[PDB]
């Protein structure tokens, strides 16, 4: 028997992200393939958001490996399919990954917060160190995007941000 | 308007095999951390399994890669959870695996024959180049572990054929 | 005698694949130098189409090395010059390459399917290897590229994608 | 059970393809050793038959490997020594090789066609990609041969084409 | 002429001793894919009976060499099929492995006896330099492998032994 | 006394054999002069023929060792001039030089003969490890040259044979 | 069982020349360290008796390595000690160092002799390869040492052969 400090509630919170970074990788994997498709044509969107999508599978996989060290269960669920077929201006599919990021954010501060409601020490440092600061800083990289696509404009402005920043 | 002789049933049978490898990825990782788990703690089947989610993974976005090439449209579906929670032994596991590989390739030759019945020759060659050949020679190594998995037996061998092997 | 599983009527379909082949190769180098006029003056484009042409003739040439490969008989005829003399915007001149590639799709998806008709089983395969694929690639290529001209507009745009991208 | 899509006749026709390659190597090493004989005394012939005889060897094992591979079971008979004990000419080893090799080509042809009524898409794939494109290059370069011996004549010829071609 | 000292027994003794080669190499390939089967599925015993019939295939071709070397001719026969279709357990092939060295073996030295009672002195030295402690030095190793294998047992044992010693 | 095993015939023989050997040096020597002389002017041929006398006289030389090293005394006599002062086309004198070789093959044979009947063994084998197969292989490669001689011809090939294979 | 054409009266001789073999090495170890007395203080001497030690004994393993190869049954025997115990002058240690080497040179011969008797062609080859050669150049390069002892004389020659030949 491995488990210690380890509690029932936290475990089933862990499971829970487990599948909502799931969801979230395969949300920026229909991103990543809209921006690829021929009536959309930005390259450099389909690289970033496929860059992201890879590494909400990777947050994914860290969960599970978390849930196995502390001797909890991993218990899997359906990945909801995406909320959108197809994702709009490239602003718009940015302005939806920051809403995603900070729904995200906030399911990582309220999991954090219930492993500290029962005294799990170890887990809240192991969230804070390989999650809340990340977090923060794809947060504020959404955010910087958003505002220079903004100010970049249309047309030709979407094509340049796309190729000198996103790709 | 790119598309050309790719017809909408084919399309619909490429959305459908998209999500039948996005399946098949997530029933290996299940399998990859279930042996990663403290009560199992076989670390090479945990290795070959996360290696074969990945690889399902990369067959996803081939395939919508290929949608869009051919001017489809893709539309992702919820990707169901696992059969099973746990996996049993190393064995139970391959044996799923070979089930569930020969269950793929029947749908990979059932989208072969429906793209011939259309006349889509570059669709035929297309799943050919990229998954048939593939698929034989998955099942072949697969049945070669299940004899090789029978051979070693249980206790000693199973740790034996988990390293030497999977790992 | 080294003819073989050869139909007649698939010889005089190569060699009309050949004819269409220079045909393409001699469009494309029409509209490289156009581009290379002075009152256009756009170098991405001269030598995105140079490079084009020059493909085209490849094409040509594997396809008459394929005829004296089967024990068929080349017979070449007259290379029609291009339907234009100028080809107008970037944009316009990508349109009229996308049509021109699409008819020689077309063209090669009759002749997989005459072979067929014929049990030429090397020829089809044949078609497929060198060039079924390669045409997909080349629309979506395409198609994309004027998706991309639509979105950067006139002036400042076309000379963007012309230098960044063409180029 | 890793059979899937294998029908009994195509297995059939494998194990008969396999014995064939087998007979094509041993008529070429009977080839290759008439020429070492001192009242022949050719070495660019005994070199290039040789490894003629190698290859052919090559194709019957990886024809034996795609049954293994497919689920089928090996049954071999026979190999049934050369129609001749000497070969004559140069020129005439090689007319006897091209019709070998055409006599090869046909029962691959009828293999696939086999293959083909009985929906076997990968079994179809796979002698495409080992076998027919292969034999359609042997076939040429054995045509191609039998012109330039029948070109440089007998005698010096036959010597100077041995060693700087065959050889 | 080249022929010295070369009697027609002899001659007709090595045109004997190249079938026997030949039928050594067919018979360890069929080994060799016997293990390739899945139901069967060592590894290390189709590499180690592969290679064995590249090399009885190699002595087939140095008496070819050698029967041309004393101006001889090479006479062709059938290569009979192996005695079996499957070979049982790995010891059960490597012990009929065993018992064809050994009867090859008894045909070099019958064949050695031959020539030396001809008074042919090169013959005798060059079986003794190819064949008579080649031959000795495969029958040891071959026993050692039985006496091994009878150590290791079935099960893991034959896995190990495959995996480790023959592979 | 280091002398054991050895008989005063074996000692005698070897006596002959110097000579003989020295002989064929000799007359190597006559022929490669003869092709250097400028009404013949084939150099391949002197450069041949001038490698054949000092391989010769290094087989006089391991006698002359080999006599010292069994405790015998060497005893030399003149060496006749070669049969011949001139030696005719290239094919003559390769038939010559075959008809020396296999009269010192005889030779060879004749004297390992006498030493098995005098029991001694390690001359046999000597005379096997340094002369039988030598003999053999020089032999086979003369009786390939003449048969190629003839295959070219007078004039152009003989000029031909003489630079690209001899020299 | 292994055993083949290996008659028992062979297998006797082979454990008898085993024993031999150690017999002579332990008469070159006690030369060697003879040599190394201060009384004597010949180093060159001690080096040369030393390594042929070692050869001696390499002797002995290579017959044992010969009967387990033949399938034989090593028997060993008490190794008697050395018929001296000093061995006087360098020249007189040679000399019996001759004397051994020529009598073991015979015991080789009566083995190839019985060997040869019972048709055992591998074994009298194995000798012949081995041993035979071998002990002729010892004992030659012996007789050579025993005519430059006599030439350089007692004391400054002895000290000079002991230290520029024998070291």
């Amino acid at each position: 028997t491995i488990r210690q400090n380890y509690n029932e509630t936290s475990e089933a919170g862990v499971n829970k992200q487990i599948n909502l970074e799931l969801y979230a990788s395969y949300t920026y994997l229909s991103m990543a393939f809209y921006f690829d498709n021929t009536t959309v044509a930005l390259p450099g969107a389909h690289k970033y958001f496929k860059k992201a999508s890879d590494e909400e599978r990777e947050h994914a996989m860290l969960l599970m490996k978390f849930q196995n060290q502390r001797g909890g269960t991993i218990v899997l669920q359906d990945i909801k399919k995406p909320e959108n077929d197809s994702w709009g201006s490239l602003k718009d599919a940015v302005q939806a990954a920051l809403a995603l990021e900070k729904h995200v954010n906030q399911s990582l501060l309220d999991l954090h917060k219930l492993a500290d409601s029962k005294g799990d020490a170890q887990m809240c440092d192991w969230i804070e160190t390989h999650f809340l600061t990340e977090q923060v800083e794809a947060i504020k990289e959404l955010g910087d995007h958003i505002t220079q696509l903004t100010r970049v404009g249309h047309g030709l402005g979407e094509y340049t941000y796309d190729k000198e920043n996103l790709g």
